[PDB]
């Protein structure tokens, strides 16, 4: 079943494994590009990984609305319903 823990944990799994960074750098208010150093290319791959992982499609506009991990987490929780 859907759960916030599932979102955050899975989200960290993609970002952490591809960047080699611990969730300490990951924050609901931390920016993936500034706080972690993941540029637009990095961001596309990370969100994409969630796109297939959660079996959901994302809006290019949603990407613009998503900057921090908080947005990533909140996005999946609401997008799935």
């Amino acid at each position: 079943m859907a759960s916030r823990e599932e979102i955050f944990s899975k989200v960290k799994s993609i970002i952490s494994e591809k960047l080699g960074v611990d969730e300490s750098q990951v924050t609901e208010e931390a920016k993936l590009i500034d706080d972690l150093g993941a540029d637009s290319l990095d961001l596309v791959d990370l969100v994409m990984d969630f796109e297939s992982e959660f079996g959901v499609k994302v809006d290019d506009a949603d990407l613009e609305k998503i900057s921090t991990v908080g947005d990533i987490v909140s996005y999946i929780e609401k997008k799935l319903g």
